């Protein structure tokens, strides 16, 4: 069950395959590559126009036929240098970013079995929540905060013991 | 989506527009040019009569069609020196501001389209939140808060 | 529209006119002439039996004919120093303000129309809520916390561009 | 209206003249004299079997014919010394209190009007909330808190 | 009315007298002698295997029939000093306690009436809510929380002036 | 009643003995031997494929035939060290965890009698909460909380 990490790896495999180098209509940011969910904070981070992708608590649920309900979330945070307007930049990156989600596409999995092979699997239900950004200290960088909440079908290995 | 920082740029291009030096009835404050984003806080902001903008946290919500609903935030700061009375001053300019916001008609709308041309679009309503009012201490200056909210439909639809 | 500050002197103007040097029955402060919102905080005030308004916060709502419902709050304190006792002397104050509030007549207006003239209006209804009171210390004297909300109906300036 | 003063005056001399040398049965501390509301706190106070009434916030809601109807709250505290036990005497207090201030009748009251005399009136009901009571430290001492609410009406009404 | 010192010491003789040197089933700690009130904090407390019971806010609402229900709550802990293991210990106790409070008969009372003597009267109810354990810090030492909580009807002292 | 400890080491035993050297299918952490509850903090613990099981508060309800409801509290943190990614073993260790609480039966249980013997029992029904994780500080170790729920019947009954 769970499959939180496989779901941030295949986040940002998306967000990276769907934004970069391609495509100048509808998505426009081209980030050259860069996105991943194992380097963050803020220290480090030596590029711009980089987006982090944290992990976030969850919540399950019961259903009676052995189906499990889980709700998972994803903080998101966006930083960009000036260039023409903190303000700006910051708002079409996450405009960026919520196309992204939303518009393609259901999520893909990359689960791997216990000791075993990768089955891929789908993603039932994304829905993105408040969005907030920074303030005015910090004054040459920006930040734009993103929580996205996921919803999947854990395999059902409850009455196959 | 999204769309925040051009809801900023209208809403302050209208209160720019419709409060300068022009219709002496009606509206009372004549800011001969001022109204921006850009630069706030306190520090700076040499002038007085000097109205603020800032931009706070969006919900949103899903309808069953692919359509979309979100709901904006606004806060709103005024300052004031003192040529009379500070308190006729704020509430002077929350009236003005108030009347501004709600008399005439939609916002204007000022999308930019990927590597493309600029859509005017609208804003579907406009909101007036508490009203609040600053303390007595910082005795010249003044501070008068302002809540308003933004609902805006997204030009996009989902699969 | 708010109409705050007009709101505020009318009610303290009605305070001073209708309690000072009149009325002997109904009302006992007889305050010679003091009553004001400019001035208060606690330092200055070099007399006593004053009594002081504040400004607080409002709260609106939109009904569908384009009238307006606004509920206005304003926090009173009053000072006093020592004579008879603290307890006795503040509530009879308080219940001086609170009849002068209560028993006579609605509120009356003097706003300003846009660099125009003073057109009168009135205001809807006055409700009183929790009424509190200082405590032990600073023991020559005390305070009097007082609590009044103000419903008033906005000039419908919608429907007229 | 207002009036809480002499609510709490008259509660504090029916406890005094109802509580001191008199009635063997029934009530139990034989406050020989004491009872107050001008002096508080804990220092001062140097006798014992003290009891203290304070005054706190009220509140209020209208009837539609010009009626009011005001609830009004007084914290009542008790300290003791120690005879025996501090939990046994503080006990002993409170169930007194309380006795006294449920068994017998509906408050009298001394409502002194405008440059006028004294017309006695009554309270309607009283009602008693939660007891507490202190903890280990200051061990020689005792506390006991008392929690009653008083509803009175106005003798007033609006226009 | 009250009465609750009375609840007090009424509980804690019959941890005593049902606990102690007898019943080696059911009733397994063989408390030679020790449970009070009186003494407790955690300085002082030389022995060991003690409970204490505290004394705490009660809450109170009338029927209308002079009938009075009161509600009253008891924080109960326990001391235990290292002996095979701190988790089994402290939870052999309150289980103890609780079997204790649960199986045998309602509560008793010694209640005086004003310079007369004592009639015994009864408890209409006992509930044992939630069951706190300390942590691992001061680790010879431990406590487990108890709170119960106790019904009993005041004498309807009222109708009878 | 109450019975908390053998609950603690019915689960430890179980996650155990259904943990170690067997199965290489479903069960992948392959833990030699570590789970307990006796020594846990952070302190200590040389080594770190550990998972660590706490104790906490319960909450009762009383049903009206004597039967008796207790609805327990298991706070289970798991620790890691590198090998690869932090995030991945951790998530892999939570994976298991919950796949060994939910697939296989209900939890075997050992009651001791008083000053008797051992009497063996069956625990009602598994639930799992929310599951946590840790933050970016302390980086070269990991968090992994798990939050579960028990509820088991007492073998007693009131009068």
């Amino acid at each position: 069950m769970d499959h939180r990490t496989s779901i941030a790896q295949a986040m940002v495999d998306r967000i990276s395959k769907q934004m970069d180098g391609s495509q100048p209509d509808e998505y426009f940011n081209n980030l050259y590559g860069n996105v991943s969910r194992q380097t963050y904070k803020f220290e480090e981070i030596r590029e711009f126009p980089y987006v982090a992708v944290h992990i976030g608590t969850e919540t399950g649920q019961y259903l009676p036929s052995g189906q499990q309900w889980m709700f998972l979330e994803l903080p998101i945070l966006v930083y960009d240098k000036e260039k023409t307007d903190i303000q700006e930049q910051l708002e079409k990156l996450v405009a960026d970013i919520k196309t992204v989600i939303d518009t393609g596409g259901n999520l893909e999995y990359t689960v791997s079995k216990p000791n075993g092979s990768t089955f891929p699997c789908e993603a039932t239900d994304m829905i993105i929540t408040s969005v907030s950004t920074d303030e005015g200290l910090l004054a040459p960088y920006g930040l734009a905060e993103i929580n996205v909440t996921v919803r999947y079908q854990p395999p059902r290995r409850s009455l196959r013991r």
